C-alpha cells in the first residue's frame, strides 16, 4: 500500500551516552525509548542485542529479561557457554504492543553464588554493547485531510527526528510573504523545540514530503492554477497530486496582507481547526510582550518553584536500590550576570548515621553535599558557574549500603531494600538577585538562545534585512534562523519586521539581522571583523585568543592584531556580530555566504544544534572543516 | 589502498610514569590514550597485556575488563593458576570503535573474600607490567586536496609524534627566502607545541613525505618547471608527482618579497584557507606586541584566574573514591624575580572530623596543607619558578568505614568523593620584576628567552651564512621552530641577515647560526669557540650542581683556558653579551663538521636534551650535553 521505510536505531544514539549500558546488581534496569508517528505504523520490529555476561554468573539462574511497555517480550538465559564471551541475541518485538510512545527495558537478574551472596557486588555485570539496537520498519498511513489535529501530519510530537518541513512558494516572495513565512517557520520551530528544524524552500515545485504552500490569488504556484480565488485568508489541507500520502498545507489569500493574517492565526493562538478547510478572519491582537518573558526561560522576576521547572511529573522523584539522579534543566537568559535555592527533599532513612549524602551538581560540576543523617530542608547559595543558556541541576542521594557481615562461620546478608528519594516540590530557586549585563558581540548567546533578538520573545524589536530578490538559499537561511530562534524561546515571532533595503533601518531602536549580503551603509563600519565577498575575503584576527576566556572580557586580548585578505575559489560562510551604528545598545548579526555552496554550509551550521554550539566570539567562520570562531573587536556592553 | 605501517605502543611510553599501573580496590581503573590521524585509519589493533594478579584474589569473581572508548572489548577472569604469577593476555581491539582520540581503560574487579571484605585493602591489587602495549597497524588514506583543514595533512594535532616536516627549496636560499621559511617553520612550531619539531631541508629534491615547497618564478625545484608563472603569492596543496598519498604544500611567488607575504598569510590569516589554492593579498598589521605577551605564558599584568590556566573543561575537578590529583600548568617568563594565591575549592566533606586534607604542591614539592575538617589565600615562596611549572592539589582522604567487632563484623560499600578546584581562584604574578642574570642557556633552551621576550621575534636578528647548506638552514628552522613552540606565536617579524656588518648599532638580540662574525669573534665574553678542528673553552672557578638564586660572580669567573685539537665531532651553544648594547644578548649555535650539525640539530629538537643545557656554554658531543656556568655576568631588566 503506502511507502515503508526501514530504520536501524542503534543503542549509540537512542540510549544514554555513551550508549553502552552496564547492567549491574544495584541498577539492573537499562532502557531505550522510541516513539511512533500517528501517521505511520510498524510492521516488523527486531531487537539485536550484543551483551557480554560476567564470567562469574550462575548460568541458568541469571537472565536478561526484555520488556516492551512493561510487557515481557522474552527472556534470554545466560547459558554456561556465554560467560565472559560477547553474546549476540536477537528477540522479535511484537508490533501489536507498539503504541505512540514505547519503552524497551532490559532487566538483568544476576547471580554469582548460591549462599552468602552480595547482591551489590561488582562481579555482577552484563555489558550491552552500543552496537545493539532496534531495526524498525514504519509503514505510512493515509490519514484523511482533517485539521482537528493540525500540526501532527507536518510536525508530529511523537517523531523525535529533525522536523523537516519544506515551504514552497510561487516565486521569489516579496517582503509581505517573507513575514508570513518567517512567522509560520518560527511557530513550527516553537513546537519542535529540542529536536531541530529544517525548512527547505522551493519555488514552483513539490518537495515529495509534507509541506506548506504559501499561495495568493495573483502569484500562485504551478499546481494551484485551477484553484478558486478566495475572499478571506483560508487555511486548507490538500494532498500531493502525485502522492495521496504526502499532505500539503495551503495558506491561500488575496494578497500578502492576507497570508500575513493567516500566518498570525496559525502562530498567534489557535484557529480552532475543524475540517479540511478553514477561513481565518478573527485577528485578535495580542497584549504586548515584556522583555525576557519567553516561555522556555526561567522566570527571573520572582523565585521560581521546582514544580514549574519540571517538564513531566515523575522528574522530581526516583527510587530503586540506587536512586537515579534527579535532574532539573533550567534554561536562562544569556543576559543574566549568587543563586539562592531553598530545597526541601524527602528520602528513605539510610542504615547508620553518617554513611550516605546528597550531592548537588550544576552543569556536571560539584556544588555541595549534605549528609542524609525522613524529610529535609536546606538553603543553598550557588556561585555564578558560567551560567549559560541551558543548565542542568542534579541531585544524587548517594547511599552507602552494607556488605555482607557477621563472620566466616555465620554471615548475615542484607537483602537490599530499595530507597525512595524525592526532591520535594515547593522548593524554589531565586534568580532575582542577578543583573542583566552582557559583553557583546557574543555568538555563544546567539547560537544558544538568539539573544539580541530573543530578549523580546515575539521579535518585536527586530528588523531583518533581506536581499532584494531572495533566492531559494536566502529564504532558507531566514526560515532556519527564526526557526531555531523560535525553538530556544518557545514562542513564535509574530511581531517580526522584515525589510528589503538598508535605508529603512536607519535611526531605529531595534536589533538587526542581516540574512543576505550586508548593506553598504553598514559594510565599512570598523566594528566589522570579517566580510565575505564573491571570492575575496578578509578577517581581523585578535591579539590573543585563549581557550577559556573567563567571565571578564579583557578588552586588551580582543583587540584586532592584523588584517589578512585571502582570495580562494573555495566555499565559505560566516556569522559575524557587531554593534549597530544607529544605537549604542542594539546589536547586529550578519549571516554571510558567498557561493551557492556557501549557503549550504551556512544553513547546515544553523540547523544543527550541535554544530551551532561551537559558535562564540564575534566571528564564526564556517568552512568544510567546521566552525572556527574568533573573539575579536571592541567589546561593547549591553544592558 | 595506501601504504601501511605498524606501531608498537608499549605501556612504558604511553601510560603515566613509571609505565606500569597497579590497579587496586580504591583506584581500580587505568587508562592509556592513543590518537588516529585524519589521513590514516587503523586496520588491525591488539592489546598485549602482561599483568600479575594478587595471590589472594578469588579466581573467577576477580576480573580485568578492557574498555575502548567506554565500550567493553573483553573480560579476563583471573583463573586459579594465575594468582601471584605473571600472565600474558592478548585482547583484539575492534578497529570499528577507534576515533580521532581513543582511551583504552582497564578496570579491575577485585575480591579476596566473601564476608567483611575491606574493598580498600592493600591485598587487592593487579600489577599491569609496563611491557604491555598496543600494536596498531595504520593505513594511509588518499585525502582530498582541501586547504580548509590546512595543517591536517602536514601537521595533525591527533598525532603525538614529532612533527617532521621537510622543506624543499630550489637551492641555497636568499635571506628573503630564509626569512620566509623561518616564519612558516616557526608557525608550525607554534602549532605542535610539546610534540616536537623537525624541518629537514632539501635542495631541489622531492621529500618522500608531506613537505613544504618554496618556489619562485625564477628559483623553483625541478618538478615545478612546468608550473605557470604566477602574478601573486599562491599557496596550493598538490600531490606528490609519484605518490598520490603524499601531499605537498607549494608556496609560490614572483620573488622573495612574495614568499615573505604568503608566509605571513599562512602564519596569521590561515582561517580563510579554502579549496586547493589560495592567493594571499595584503596581509596588514594593525598592532605590535607588548613584551612577554606570548600566548603560552601566563599574564603577569593582571592576576590570572584558574579558568584561564585550563586546557580542558573538566581539568579543575576530580571524582572517585581516591580522587586524582588536580594539576595546573604555569608557563612563566623565564626572567621573573612571594606569589599570592586565592583558592576556591569545593569537596564532599568527610562524614566526621578526621585527618583528610588537601596538599598543595609545586613542581612535585610540598607547599601547604589544609584539613578538610571553602576558600584559602595561600602565599607561595619563590621555590625557583622556572619556565614551566606544575601546581597540584591532592585531596588525600581518610575513609573510616565502620568495622564492628570480630564476632559481628560489618563493612560498607565505600562512597566516592568529588573535589573541585573551582575557577575564580586567581594567582597573581604582578608582584614580580623582570630581572635575570645572563648568559643563561637554561632560559634559551626552556623558553628561547632573549628572543622570546617579544613573541613575534621583533627585536631579533639571525645572522646566517651566505649560501647556507642544507644543514645550516635546518638549524635556523629548528631553532625558530622550538622558540615558536615555547611562545605559541609565529616569528612574524624575525629579520634574517647573511652579513655580520649590519648589526652594528642595532637594539636587538642576535642569533648566530653558522660561524661567528669576526666583529664578535674576538670578544672577551666568548667562553668557547669551535673552529674547523681547534677548540678552546674557559672553565669556571667553581660550579656546584645547585647554584641557588644569586649568580656567584666570584665562582663563575673563568679560571683557565684550555685549547684542544681533535678530529671528532662537536657542537656548541654559547651565549654572551651583545657588544653593541649592554641589555642585549647573543646566542651562537656553533658547529664545525657535517656530523657536528647533526648533533646540534638533534640537541635543539629533543626537548629532553635541551632541558639539560644551562650556564653560558653547552658542549654537545656524542656523550651528551655538558654545560658550564662560566664567564662574566650581565643583568637584563
Amino acid at each position: 500500500n503506502g511507502p515503508s521505510r526501514d530504520v536501524k536505531l542503534t543503542f549509540a544514539q537512542i540510549a544514554p551516552p555513551p550508549g553502552s549500558m552496564v547492567l549491574r546488581g544495584i541498577n539492573p534496569n537499562g532502557s531505550i525509548e522510541f516513539g511512533m508517528r500517528s501517521d505511520e505504523v510498524v510492521t516488523k520490529a527486531m531487537l539485536n542485542l550484543e551483551y557480554t555476561p560476567s564470567p562469574s554468573l550462575l548460568p541458568v539462574q541469571s537472565q536478561l529479561k526484555v520488556y516492551l511497555n512493561d510487557e515481557l517480550m522474552g527472556v534470554l538465559p545466560v547459558t554456561k557457554e556465554q560467560l565472559g564471551k560477547k553474546t549476540l541475541a536477537q528477540m522479535p518485538i511484537n508490533p501489536l504492543f507498539i503504541t505512540d510512545f514505547n519503552r524497551v527495558r532490559l532487566e538483568f537478574v544476576g547471580h554469582y553464588q548460591d549462599v552468602c551472596e552480595n547482591p551489590a557486588s561488582t562481579t555482577l555485570w552484563l555489558d550491552v554493547g552500543r552496537s545493539s539496537g532496534l531495526d524498525l520498519t514504519y509503514q505510512t498511513l493515509n490519514v484523511k485531510n482533517d485539521l482537528s489535529h493540525f500540526p501532527v501530519p507536518f510536525f508530529d510530537p511523537r517523531d523525535n527526528r529533525t522536523n523537516t518541513l519544506p515551504m514552497v512558494f510561487a516565486g521569489a516572495p516579496d517582503v509581505g510573504l517573507q513575514q508570513a513565512s518567517a512567522i509560520v517557520a518560527s511557530w513550527f520551530g516553537s513546537r519542535s523545540g529540542w529536536r531541530g528544524q529544517n525548512f527547505p524552500v522551493l519555488y514552483n515545485q513539490l518537495p515529495d514530503r509534507n509541506a506548506i504552500v504559501f499561495a495568493t490569488n495573483d502569484k500562485r504556484p504551478d499546481f494551484l492554477r485551477d484553484h478558486p480565488a478566495v475572499k478571506a485568508p483560508v487555511i486548507e489541507m490538500i494532498n500531493h497530486p502525485q502522492n495521496p500520502y504526502v499532505k500539503l498545507l495551503v495558506v491561500f489569500g488575496r494578497d500578502d496582507k492576507d497570508l500575513l493574517q493567516a500566518a498570525k492565526g496559525i502562530a498567534q493562538g489557535n484557529i480552532l481547526f475543524r475540517g479540511e478547510s478553514v477561513v481565518v478572519n478573527e485577528v485578535k491582537p495580542l497584549l504586548p510582550r515584556k522583555p525576557y518573558d519567553a516561555p522556555n526561560w526561567v522566570r527571573t522576576d520572582r523565585p521560581v518553584t521546582f514544580g514549574e521547572l519540571k517538564t513531566y511529573e515523575e522528574q522530581l522523584q526516583s527510587s530503586g536500590l540506587e536512586p537515579a539522579a534527579i535532574n532539573v534543566s533550567l534554561n536562562l537568559p544569556p543576559d543574566l550576570y549568587g543563586i539562592d535555592m531553598d530545597i526541601n527533599y524527602r528520602y528513605t532513612m539510610p542504615p547508620v548515621k553518617d554513611s550516605s549524602r546528597m550531592d548537588i551538581s550544576l552543569n556536571n560540576q560539584f556544588l555541595q553535599s549534605f549528609n542524609l543523617s525522613l524529610d529535609g530542608k536546606t538553603d543553598v547559595s550557588i556561585p555564578a558557574l558560567k551560567l549559560g543558556a541551558t543548565n542542568q541541576l542534579r541531585f544524587d542521594f548517594e547511599y552507602m549500603n552494607p556488605m555482607p557481615g557477621g563472620s566466616v562461620d555465620n554471615c548475615i546478608t542484607f537483602q537490599p531494600v530499595q530507597n525512595h528519594v524525592v526532591i520535594g516540590d515547593d522548593s524554589t530557586i531565586d534568580f532575582s538577585k542577578y543583573y542583566h549585563f552582557i559583553p557583546m558581540p557574543d555568538l555563544r548567546a546567539f547560537a544558544n538562545a538568539g539573544f539580541p533578538f530573543s530578549r523580546m520573545a515575539d521579535l518585536s524589536q527586530t528588523i531583518t534585512v533581506m536581499p532584494k530578490a531572495p533566492n531559494e538559499a536566502q529564504m532558507e537561511t531566514l526560515l532556519n534562523t527564526v526557526g531555531f530562534i523560535g525553538a530556544q524561546t518557545g514562542f513564535p515571532a509574530i511581531n517580526l519586521t522584515v525589510t528589503d533595503d538598508g535605508s529603512t533601518i536607519q535611526g531605529k531602536d531595534a536589533d538587526i539581522m542581516i540574512i543576505g549580503g550586508i548593506p553598504d551603509k553598514l559594510k565599512d563600519d570598523k566594528q566589522i571583523d570579517l566580510l565575505v565577498q564573491a571570492t575575496e575575503s578578509w578577517v581581523k584576527t585578535p591579539m590573543r585568543q585563549t581557550p577559556f576566556p573567563g567571565i571578564v572580557p579583557d578588552e586588551s586580548d580582543r583587540a584586532a592584531e592584523t588584517r589578512s585578505t585571502l582570495t580562494s575559489s573555495g566555499a565559505m560562510a560566516a556569522v559575524i556580530g557587531f554593534q549597530s551604528p544607529y544605537n549604542d545598545q542594539r546589536s547586529v548579526i550578519a549571516l554571510l555566504a558567498d557561493s551557492p555552496r556557501g549557503y549550504e554550509m551556512l544553513n547546515d551550521a544553523v540547523n544543527d544544534s550541535g554544530k551551532r554550539a561551537t559558535m562564540f566570539g564575534s566571528v564564526a567562520v564556517i568552512r568544510e572543516s567546521g566552525i572556527n570562531s574568533l573573539r575579536v573587536g571592541d567589546v561593547y556592553y549591553v544592558g
